């Protein structure tokens, strides 16, 4: 159904780094936020294959990036 | 808590839409989901208060961005 997928933003390294735990040895980052949605796009099939898939279809990418808020 | 917030991508005009269920009147776009961010973090917190805020704390800022996934 619906994969959700951490990015997690890293300062000193400069890019975006995916998480997941609906998706099986994902290690992938990116620059940007949208390359790390294209490069995301391309692994996670990939890597649902390559592991015991067992998801319902259609299946959707929920690319999460969280942020602080103050008041 | 947990605001969350959905980026959705508009091609033609070239440019991501914030759309939230979790905060009023949010009205907002931007070319990058970088800048969507930034804004973002401005914009909610003033928006929580000019309404009923009614929130738990800290609170964070979760936006997402679905794609749809080829098999």
């Amino acid at each position: 159904r619906t994969l959700k997928v951490q990015a997690l933003w890293d300062g000193e390294a400069g890019v975006w780094v995916a998480e997941s735990d609906d998706v099986p040895g994902l290690a992938t980052e990116a620059a940007t936020l949208e390359e790390l949605l294209a490069k995301l796009a391309v692994m996670v099939p990939e890597l649902l294959e390559e592991n015991g898939v067992a998801l319902e279809l259609p299946v959707e990418l929920r690319l999460e990036a969280t942020r602080p808020l103050v008041f």
